[PDB]
DNA sequence: AACGAAAACGTTTTCGT
DNA sequence: AACGAAAACGTTTTCGT
C-alpha cells in the first residue's frame, strides 16, 4: 500500500518513507504531492510492516494478576497513562495467579515481542520465579515484590512494613492495646510485609496479639466481612482493628453494622491502600496511602530506561506509605495515661 | 531465527513452520528433531512477522474511556477473560473522552492493525461519530449506545431505559410520591437513558420531581456527596431517591451519613448498576442490576463473528436490568394506601 | 540538491518431485 | 511418501548519483 501511495505521487516508496517519517529532507512541491495521496488513498501506514525492520514494537505488556480489584485498577491506569504519554501500547493481561495462565500470556506476549514487561503477579513461587527468567531476555521490571527476589529484573518496592508499623503505632498512640488484624494472603507482600510491620509495633509496646483475633483475608470484601464477624463474634473483642486493604476494610464495615456495631465508637477501624474512595467509605476510612500513581509511573520509567538506555544492570526504587487520618478512628482507653 | 532453527536440525524452514503450526504431516523423527532446536536454541516465533503473512494480528483493542471506575472496570475485566479465551491480546486504551487522544488511539491501533475494534466511548458527538466511520473498514462494535446509531457498527443495547421505569415503580409501590434523583451526564446513556426511564413511571403516576430535587452527577463519587447534600439541604426534602450509579450511590450514603441522616430510615435510597460490591456498601445497597459480563462477552461475539465468518451488515443485541432488592430501601407513607 | 533501486526484516505457502 | 526452494507480505535504509 505504501507501493501504492507512492504511485499516486509518483515518487518512490522510500520518498514516500521518507516523508511520512522526516527522516531526510524532501522537497515541499514532492511533500505535499505525498500528503495528498496519502489521504485520498486513505493510507494508514502499517506497524507490524515497520516493526518487523526496526525490530521494536512500541508497545509493552502487563502481565497482572487481575484488574477489577480497585486497588490494582488504580495502577494500571496509571501505567496506561505514561504508555499514551511516551507513545507506547499497553497489553493488558491477567494470569489470575495461573501458573498455565501464567505461561500462556507471557509466551503470547513474547511471540508479539513486547519492547519490555511490566509485571504484577501477586505471588512467586520458585516455578513463576523460574519462568520469568526464560525471558530475562526481555526486558522488565516487577512492581510488587517487597526485597528484590531476583538479579535479573528491575524493582520498585512498597516499603510496605514499615507501612504495616505505622499502621500499629497509630492505634498504639491512640490508646489502643486491644488490636486485631485481618491480614491479606501472606504468600503476598502487601499481605505477610503489612503484618510484620504491625508485628514489630506491637512487640515493641509489649501489645499480644491473642491468634483468635487475627484473621486471614484475601482483599476481597467478603473476606474482610468474615473476619470481622468472626472478630466481633466474640467473647472478649478488640477495640481496635487493622485491616489490610481497604476493600476487605469495607467489608468488615458493613459486618460491624451488622451487629449493630458503631464504628468507631464501638470498634476503630484503620485499613491500607488510601483507594481512590474510601473517603467516601462510610465512617469516611482512616488509612494507610500507598502511592500508586508514582509506583506505575516509577516503574514505566525503570522499563524505558532498560528499553531505551539499553541498560544492563538490575535496579531499585523504593516508594513511600504515608497515614491518612480519617473518621474511622477513636481513642483508645489508654490515650490519656501516656 | 527460524532459519536457525531450520539449520540445527538440517530441515527447511518450511518444515519447520510446518511442524510448528501441524500444518501438513512430517515424519516423526524429523519432527522432534525440529522441537530439539526449538527448544535449545530458545526458540520464539515471531508473529509479528506471520500476522505480517496471514494478515491478522489475533489482537483486540478496547478504545475505552477510563478504567478506574469501577463499572468500567468490571466490564474490561470480561472482555479480557473473553479475548484470553479465545486466543486475543487485548490492547486497552483510555480516551478520557478527549477527542485527541481519541483520533490518536484509533490511530495506533489501525496502524498496530488489530483484527476488531471494542468502543466504549461513553460520549458521542458527530466529530467522534465522524472519526469511528472512517474507520468501518477495522471490524467494530461499540457497547454503550442505548438505541443505535450508526450503521457501520454492531451495538450492544443495555435497555437503560427500562431499567430507569424500574426503579421509579420500586419506590413508588413502595409508599413512595417524594422522590428526588441524581442523574448522571446527560449526553451518556446511562446518563439520559435511565433519567428518562425513571421519568415515565412519575408521570404514569402523577408524581412530579420539583428541579431542586433532580441535581446532575458525573458518576464518580464526589459528585452524589454534593448532590445528596443539596437535597437534604433543603427546607423540603424527598422520602425517597434514585442515584443515577451506585458508585455516587455510594457518595450520596456518606453525605446522609455525614448530615446525621438515617439511611434507609430517613431516606431511601435506591442506586444503579449493581457493582461488584455494593452489597457492601453500608447499608447494602439496593440497586438495579447491569449485566455486565454478557454485555461484556456478547460484545466480544458480535465482533468474532463480523471478524470470522467476515459479517458486512451491523446487528444489535439487547440486555436487560434488572432489581437487586438490598437494605437501603423503607416503605414510604403511602405504602398502606394502594 | 534532491531523490531512487534494491536488499532486508521473519515468516507462510505454492508447487514442485 | 515426505519434504524443499523461492516468492511474497509491507516496510526502512544503504548507497548511489
Ligand atoms: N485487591 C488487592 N488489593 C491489594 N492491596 C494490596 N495488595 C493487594 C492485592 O493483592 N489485591
Ligand atoms: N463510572 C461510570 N459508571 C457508569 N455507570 C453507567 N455509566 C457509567 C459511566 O459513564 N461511568
Amino acid at each position: 500500500t505504501i507501493k501504492d501511495v507512492a504511485k499516486r505521487a509518483n515518487v518512490s516508496t522510500t520518498t514516500v518513507s521518507h516523508v511520512i517519517n522526516k527522516t531526510r529532507f524532501v522537497a515541499e512541491e514532492t511533500r505535499n504531492a505525498v500528503w495528498a495521496a496519502i489521504k485520498e488513498l486513505h493510507y494508514s501506514p502499517s506497524a507490524v510492516a515497520r516493526s518487523l525492520k526496526v525490530n521494536h514494537t512500541k508497545s509493552i505488556g502487563l502481565l497482572a494478576t487481575s484488574s477489577e480489584a480497585a486497588y490494582f485498577a488504580e495502577i494500571i491506569e496509571a501505567v496506561e497513562k505514561n504508555c499514551f504519554q511516551k507513545g507506547y501500547t499497553l497489553i493488558l493481561g491477567n494470569a489470575w495467579n495461573n501458573l498455565e495462565k501464567q505461561r500462556a500470556y507471557l509466551s503470547m506476549m513474547a511471540q508479539k515481542r513486547v519492547d519490555g514487561l511490566l509485571v504484577m503477579c501477586s505471588e512467586y513461587p520458585e516455578p513463576l520465579l523460574a519462568m520469568l527468567e526464560e525471558y530475562r531476555h526481555i526486558p522488565m521490571v516487577v512492581m510488587d515484590w517487597g526485597e528484590a527476589k531476583a538479579d535479573f529484573t528491575d524493582a520498585v518496592i512498597d516499603n510496605a512494613f514499615e507501612g504495616g508499623y505505622m499502621a500499629g503505632r497509630y492505634l498504639i498512640e491512640r490508646g489502643h492495646r486491644e488490636i486485631g488484624v485481618i491480614p491479606g494472603p501472606l504468600e503476598r507482600n502487601t499481605g505477610a510485609g503489612r503484618l510484620a510491620g504491625f508485628m514489630k509495633a506491637m512487640e515493641e509496646a509489649m501489645i499480644k496479639v491473642p491468634e483468635s483475633w487475627i484473621v486471614q483475608g484475601d482483599f476481597e470484601p467478603e473476606s474482610g466481612y468474615r473476619a470481622m464477624q468472626q472478630i466481633l463474634s466474640q467473647p472478649h473483642r478488640p477495640t481496635a482493628v487493622f485491616c489490610g486493604g481497604d476493600i476487605m476494610a469495607m467489608g468488615a464495615l458493613c459486618a460491624a453494622d451488622e451487629m449493630g456495631l458503631r464504628v468507631p465508637q464501638d470498634v476503630s477501624l484503620i485499613g491500607y491502600d488510601n483507594v481512590r474512595n474510601a473517603r467516601y467509605f462510610t465512617p469516611a476510612l482512616t488509612t494507610i496511602h500507598q502511592p500508586k500513581d508514582s509506583l506505575g509511573e516509577t516503574a514505566f520509567n525503570m522499563l524505558l530506561d532498560r528499553i531505551v538506555n539499553k541498560r544492563e544492570e538490575p535496579q531499585s526504587i523504593e516508594v513511600h506509605p504515608r497515614l491518612i487520618e480519617r473518621r474511622s478512628v477513636a481513642d483508645g482507653p489508654f490515650r490519656d495515661y501516656r
